[PDB]
C-alpha cells in the first residue's frame, strides 16, 4: 500500500485537513443564529460523547485493514452503501467549498490597494443609511450591493458575476495543478501552513479585546440560556457542526489511516487531533463576538440583532476589524491568504480521496495509468457544477446546499456504521482486533460510548427532530416549497445508498430462505483482517 513514513508527518497532515473553513467561517454564523451561549453546552456535550469515540473508531477501522473508505467493508459486504454515501456527501461538500474559496480569493484580490474599498461610506454603491466609524455598516453594504448584487428570491437567477467565475476558475486550476504535481504528498511547509493561522488569529485577538463594547459580546458568547436547551433543532445543529468540523463521514479519515503502520498508536492521535481542531473554533468565536459587540455598541442595537443569520457573517465582521489596524491592506492580505491556505489544504485531500476511491474501485491497470485524466475530469465536472452558484441568486443555493445536503446525513451514516460494527460483527471481536495493534484493550469509556451512549443519543435527537417539526420553524428563510423539496431530496440521496445496495446485494446471494440469505451477506469475506502475513495470527491464521 505504502506507509506514511514518519508519524509526525501523519499528525501534521491530519491537522491540516481537519482545520479549514468549517472552523473560521461555518462555526461563528451557526453559533450566532443559535443564540450564542445557548449553543455552547450542546456543542461540548456532543464533542465529549459522540465526536471523539467515532473519530477513534474510524481511525482504528482504517488502520486495521489497510483499506480505504470502500475497501474496509470486507467486514460486512452488505454495508458498502455506507462508503457510497460517504462519497456522495464528499462530492456535495466539494462542489461549494471551492465557491467559498473563490469568494475568499475575490476578497484577497481587492486588498491590493492603498485604501480598502469597504472602509468608507461615499462609494457609488452606498446609500443614505450608510454609517461608518472611519443604520447600516459599510462592510455589509459592500458585501451585499457590490460583491454579490443579491437578488430578492431564490428563483430569480439574474446574471452571472464574471469576477466570481474568474476566481472560481483560478481556484480550480490551482487545485488541479497542485494535485497533479504533488505539492502536499511529497512536499513541505505544512509546518508553516499549520503555524500561520494561529499567529494571524492572535494578532486579530489583541485588538478586539481592547475595543469598546467587546465585553458585552463576550458575555453574550459565554452566558448559557437554559430555555432553548429543550429543543431538537439546536442539538441537531451542534451535532452537524461537530461531525462536519472533524470530517467524520467524509471518507478521508479511513483513506488517510490506511497508510499507517499496524502498531501505530491511533488513540493518542485521535485525542490530540480532536482537541486541537475543537480548540481553534473557540478562539475564532472569541474574536468574532468581540467584533460583534463593538459593532453593536456604536450602531445603537443589541448584540442579537446587529447582523442577520446568513452565511456571510465572517465576510462582514472580519473586514471591520481589519479596518481598525494600522496599515490595513497588509493585514487584510495576510488574513485572506491564510483563509485561502486553510481552504486549499482541505480541498486537496477531498479531491484526492475521491480520485483514489475511483481508481481502486475500477481495479484494472489501464485506469491506474490514466489517473491524471480522471483527476482532470473530476475537476472539470466540479467547475461546471459550480457555475450556477456565482449568479445573483447563488448565496441562496449555497445556503441550501450547506444546511440541507451536508448537515445530518453525516451523523446518520456514522451511527449506522457504528451499529453495524458493534452489533452485526460483534464488539468482542473488534476489541480483540484493537488489542492486536495497540497492545492494550480500549478504555471502558470508549466501549460504553460505542455500545450504548452515542447510538442512543443520535436516536433520541433524530426522533425528537421529526416530532417537533414545524414548517414555519424549520424553514427560517421563507424558501418556497420546491426549494425545500429539492433540499430534502439532496439530504436523502446520500442516506438512501445503504438500503438500496442492501437489496442489490441480497438479490445475488445464494440461499433458499430470506433469513439464510441475510446471514451469508453479513458474514465477513475471506480476505478480512491484517494485510501483512506476520500479523495474521490467532483467529486469522491460514
Ligand atoms: C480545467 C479546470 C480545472 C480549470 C478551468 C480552466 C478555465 C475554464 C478557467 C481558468 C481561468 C478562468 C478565467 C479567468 C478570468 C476570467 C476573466 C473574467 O472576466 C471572465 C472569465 C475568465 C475568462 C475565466 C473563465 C474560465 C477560466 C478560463
Ligand atoms: C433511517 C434512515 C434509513 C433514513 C433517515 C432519513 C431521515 C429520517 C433523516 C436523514 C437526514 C435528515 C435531514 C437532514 C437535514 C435536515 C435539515 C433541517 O433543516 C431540517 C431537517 C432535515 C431535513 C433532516 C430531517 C431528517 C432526515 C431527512
Ligand atoms: C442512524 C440513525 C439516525 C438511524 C437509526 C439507527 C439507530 C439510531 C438505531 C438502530 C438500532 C438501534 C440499537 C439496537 C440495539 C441497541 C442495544 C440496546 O442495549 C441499547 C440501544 C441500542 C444501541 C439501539 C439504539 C438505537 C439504534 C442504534
Ligand atoms: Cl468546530
Ligand atoms: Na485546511
Ligand atoms: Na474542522
Amino acid at each position: 500500500r505504502g506507509n506514511w513514513g514518519n508519524q509526525i508527518e501523519f499528525v501534521l497532515t491530519s491537522v491540516g485537513y481537519a482545520v479549514g473553513l468549517g472552523n473560521v467561517w461555518r462555526f461563528p454564523y451557526l453559533c450566532y443564529r443559535n443564540g450564542g451561549g445557548a449553543f455552547m453546552f450542546p456543542y461540548f456535550i456532543m464533542l465529549i460523547f459522540c465526536g471523539i469515540p467515532l473519530f477513534f473508531m474510524e481511525l482504528s477501522f482504517g488502520q486495521f485493514a489497510s483499506q480505504g473508505c470502500l475497501g474496509v467493508w470486507r467486514i460486512s459486504p452488505m454495508f458498502k452503501g455506507v462508503g457510497y454515501g460517504m462519497m456522495v456527501v464528499s462530492t456535495y461538500i466539494g462542489i461549494y467549498y471551492n465557491v467559498v474559496i473563490c469568494i475568499a480569493f475575490y476578497y484577497f484580490f481587492s486588498s491590493m490597494t492603498h485604501v480598502l474599498p469597504w472602509a468608507y461610506c461615499n462609494n457609488p454603491w452606498n446609500t443614505h443609511d450608510c454609517a461608518g466609524v472611519l443604520r447600516t455598516s459599510p462592510s455589509e453594504e459592500y458585501w451585499r450591493l457590490y460583491v454579490l448584487k443579491l437578488s430578492d428570491d431564490i428563483g430569480n437567477f439574474g446574471e452571472v458575476r464574471l469576477p466570481l467565475l474568474g476566481c472560481l476558475g483560478v481556484s480550480w486550476l490551482v487545485v488541479f495543478l497542485c494535485l497533479i504535481r504533488g505539492v502536499k504528498s511529497s512536499g513541505k511547509v505544512v509546518y508553516f501552513t499549520a503555524t500561520f493561522p494561529y499567529v494571524v488569529l492572535t494578532i486579530l485577538f489583541v485588538r478586539g479585546v481592547t475595543l469598546e463594547g467587546a465585553f458585552d459580546g463576550i458575555m453574550y458568547y459565554l452566558t448559557p440560556q437554559w430555555d432553548k436547551i429543550l429543543e431538537a433543532k439546536v442539538w441537531g445543529d451542534a451535532a452537524s457542526q461537530i461531525f462536519y468540523s472533524l470530517g467524520c463521514a467524509w471518507g478521508g479519515l479511513i483513506t488517510m489511516a490506511s497508510y499507517n503502520k499496524f502498531h501505530n498508536n491511533c488513540y493518542r492521535d485521535s485525542v490530540i487531533i480532536s482537541i486541537t481542531n475543537c480548540a481553534t473554533s473557540v478562539y475564532a468565536g472569541f474574536v468574532i463576538f468581540s467584533i460583534l459587540g463593538f459593532m453593536a455598541n456604536h450602531l445603537g442595537v443589541d448584540v442579537s440583532r446587529v447582523a442577520d443569520h446568513g452565511p456571510g457573517l465572517a465576510f462582514v465582521a472580519y473586514p471591520e476589524a481589519l479596518t481598525l489596524l494600522p496599515i490595513s491592506p497588509l493585514w487584510s492580505l495576510l488574513f485572506f491568504f491564510m483563509l485561502i491556505l486553510l481552504g486549499l489544504g482541505t480541498q486537496f485531500c477531498l479531491l484526492e480521496t475521491l480520485v483514489t476511491a475511483i481508481v481502486d474501485e475500477v481495479g484494472n491497470e489501464w485506469i491506474l495509468q490514466k489517473k491524471t485524466y480522471v483527476t482532470l475530469g473530476v475537476a472539470v465536472a466540479g467547475f461546471l457544477l459550480g457555475i450556477p452558484l456565482t449568479s445573483q441568486a447563488g448565496i441562496y443555493w449555497l445556503l441550501l446546499m450547506d444546511n440541507y445536503a451536508a448537515s445530518f446525513s453525516l451523523v446518520v451514516i456514522s451511527c449506522i456504521m457504528c451499529v453495524a460494527i458493534m452489533y452485526i460483527y460483534g464488539h468482542r471481536n473488534y476489541f480483540q482486533d484493537i488489542q492486536m495493534m495497540l497492545g492494550f484493550p480500549p478504555p471502558l469509556f470508549f466501549q460504553i460510548c460505542w455500545r450504548f451512549v452515542s447510538p442512543a443519543i443520535i436516536f433520541f435527537i433524530l426522533v425528537f427532530t421529526v416530532i417537533q417539526y414545524q414548517p414555519i420553524t424549520y424553514n427560517h428563510y421563507q424558501y418556497p416549497g420546491w426549494a425545500v423539496a429539492i433540499g430534502f431530496l439532496m439530504a436523502l440521496s446520500s442516506v438512501l445508498c445503504i438500503p438500496l445496495y442492501a437489496m442489490f446485494r441480497l438479490c445475488r446471494t445464494d440461499g433458499d430462505t430470506l433469513l439464510q440469505r441475510l446471514k451469508n451477506a453479513t458474514k465477513p469475506s475471506r480476505d478480512w483482517g491484517p494485510a501483512l502475513l506476520e500479523h495474521r495470527t490467532g483467529r486469522y491464521a491460514p
